RNA sequence: UUGCUCAAGAGAAGUCAUUUAAUAAGGCCACUGUUAAACGUAGGUGAGUCGUGGCUUUAUGCC
């Protein structure tokens, strides 16, 4: 709290600090081109809340990542994260549909 | 250390239940492959099984 209302780092415990990891976001490796998907839900009382259209794409992403070891506090820190990066579980998402 | 430092639009949802492209239709009616002749005369070959049996003089040939 006290990081937004004062100009340096400190206030002494440390204020803030910068993550030794920045990713930039990841993108589609093809153009995304308009594709939706029906969502009308079973049974014969047809009410409103469905009928719902979802747009997928059916392509690749790739993402760029950064970490400064150095700045880690505790430097064996960086192989946990590493095999996060490729044993990554799931980015947040429709994964029941 | 960057109007910065931290920051999941997230959790859930069957486009479903039903429907013969069906009923009818001749590719049909006509057509001669007609007419005539001297063979004068000179062109070749690819493939197994093994020690007496009925006649006949061993003979040597027949089945």
């Amino acid at each position: 709290l006290e990081s937004a209302e004062t100009e340096e780092d400190t206030s002494s415990t440390p204020n803030q600090r910068m993550g030794a990891l920045g990713m930039n976001m990841a993108v589609s490796l093809t153009p995304y081109d308009g594709a939706v998907k029906l969502g009308a839900k079973s049974g014969r009382e047809k009410d409103s809340t469905s009928l719902h259209f979802t747009e997928y794409h059916a392509t690749r992403y790739q993402y760029y990542f950064g970490i400064d070891a150095t700045h880690l506090k505790d430097f064996s820190r960086i192989l946990p994260m590493i095999d996060g990066i490729m044993n990554l579980p799931k980015v947040g998402g429709s994964s029941n549909i």
